[PDB]
């Protein structure tokens, strides 16, 4: 049951799911799962980043789910649940902006 996670904000727009990461009390990783507004059975997975040259900035990853069962962001690297995929996502960057570190605030 993925509604029933605290990172899980189901039906927001981009533009929502942005406005809520670009809290400056937001650091690095700060993430949600919405689903996706164009591609249906995706969800998407927003990640806030910072640096010196782009400043507080959001990211977005588009998330598959296989009617063979796997969830993933790559094809190379499939989780049997999002929440699996949301657990490896806090350890290992790999190619994301950075490992999901905190649930976003409201
Ligand atoms: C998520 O589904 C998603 C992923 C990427 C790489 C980009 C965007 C748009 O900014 C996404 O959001 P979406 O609402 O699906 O267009």
């Amino acid at each position: 049951s993925i509604q029933a996670e605290e990172w899980y904000f189901g039906k927001i727009t981009r533009r929502e799911s942005e406005r809520l990461l670009l809290n400056a009390e937001n650091p690095r990783g700060t993430f949600l799962v919405r689903e996706s507004e164009t591609t249906k059975g995706a969800y998407c997975l927003s990640v806030s980043d910072f640096d010196n040259a782009k400043g507080l900035n959001v990211k977005h990853y588009k998330i598959r789910k296989l009617d063979s069962g796997g969830f993933y962001i790559t094809s190379r690297t499939q989780f049997n649940s999002l929440q699996q995929l949301v657990a490896y996502y806090s350890k290992h960057a790999d190619g994301l902006c950075h490992r999901l570190t905190t649930v976003c605030p409201t």
